[PDB]
């Protein structure tokens, strides 16, 4: 039965704490790979006060997040602070933000109807007055359209709810993609705006949070869909 296996695949992710899950379901992004792409692009979103979620840096001062994040700020851009490449120390105890941190100058609060939750943010330059271009390197957008059910990738981003310090790789399974994206995978609430990265690197769709599946008792991750339509309409900002 349907529900059964749905119940049955949720389990190999929730089934177990997930500091018990294995490494190639959910594990910590190393300061090594954080330098590299895909890796770079992703960062913590902060609301202050109010959220603590993701974004991926998408060029040119800019960012995008979940329209359900942003709209905290209540169109104040300084409530805004993205840290790109944070982690942990070696020993845990401290946290080490590789390219220090950002400032909003202002939200773009869901500019492709509340149809779609997806916002996007543009941060002024840092105190030495560099700005987030210079320090990393953007993601790379690409369409959704060559995924399909069964089909793997990397949702990358800072599971708050579970560790606060550092960026995690969850491995995805999707369940279906023609409209938007569902699919299999540890995510927490922190994971908002994480990156769905596929084979190649590429930028492919943004997590947005959990959804009612097959009943009311159950759920699937689910996410932004990227097409060419979507690609060029962002790529009209940067």
């Amino acid at each position: 039965s349907d529900l059964k296996d749905h119940r049955d695949k949720w389990n190999k992710y929730y089934g177990v704490s997930p500091d018990q899950l294995s490494k190639d379901l959910f594990d910590k992004v190393s300061p090594e790979q954080i330098k590299n792409s895909p890796y770079q692009s992703v960062g913590r979103l902060n609301v202050q006060g109010e959220a603590v979620a993701t974004g991926v840096f998408i060029g040119k001062n800019t960012v995008v997040t979940n329209h359900h994040i942003a709209k905290e700020a209540k169109n104040n851009p300084s409530k805004i602070i993205f840290s790109p490449g944070r982690h942990a120390d070696e020993s845990n105890t401290g946290t080490v933000l590789p390219h220090g941190t950002f400032e909003a100058s202002e939200i773009i609060d869901a500019p492709f109807g509340t149809g779609v939750d997806i916002s996007v943010i543009i941060f002024k330059p840092n105190a030495e007055g560099k700005s987030i271009g210079d320090v990393i390197k953007a993601a790379d957008l690409g369409n959704s359209n060559s995924l399909k059910k069964g089909d793997t990738a990397n949702l990358i981003g800072y599971p708050y709810d579970f560790d606060s310090k550092n960026m995690y790789r969850s491995q995805v399974e999707f369940q279906s993609t023609d409209f938007g994206l569902k699919y299999y995978g540890y995510t927490v609430p922190g994971n908002s705006g994480s990156g769905i990265f596929n084979s190649e690197g590429k930028f492919v769709g943004l997590h947005i949070g959990k959804a009612k599946h097959i009943n009311s008792q159950n759920e699937i991750n689910y996410a932004v869909s990227f097409n060419d339509f979507l690609i060029r309409d962002l790529k009209q900002l940067i």
